[PDB]
C-alpha cells in the first residue's frame, strides 16, 4: 500500500508494487536519489527507512555511516 512510515527496505518490493529499482528513492539527509547500490543497504542489510508516496527517503553510504553529522545540504 502506501502511507508515510518507516519500513524494512528489503520488503519494499511488495509495498508499492513498484520496487526500489523503479521507485524514485532518495537519501533522507541528502535527498539524493539512491540507486540500487544504496537501496541494497536497505534491502541486504535491511536498514529501515521511511516510505513516502511515490518516493522515499533513506540513507546513502555517507549518511548511513556519518548519521551524527546531519545536514541536508551537507554544508
Ligand atoms: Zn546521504
Amino acid at each position: 500500500g502506501a502511507m508515510s512510515y518507516s519500513l524494512y527496505g528489503t520488503t519494499l518490493e511488495q509495498q508499492y508494487n513498484k520496487p526500489l529499482s523503479d521507485l524514485l528513492i532518495r537519501c533522507i539527509n541528502c535527498q539524493k536519489p539512491l540507486s540500487p547500490e544504496e537501496k541494497q543497504r536497505h534491502l541486504d542489510k535491511k536498514q529501515r527507512f521511511h516510505n513516502i508516496r511515490g518516493r522515499w527517503t533513506g540513507r546513502c553510504m555517507s549518511c548511513s555511516r556519518s548519521s551524527r553529522t546531519r545536514r541536508e545540504t551537507q554544508l
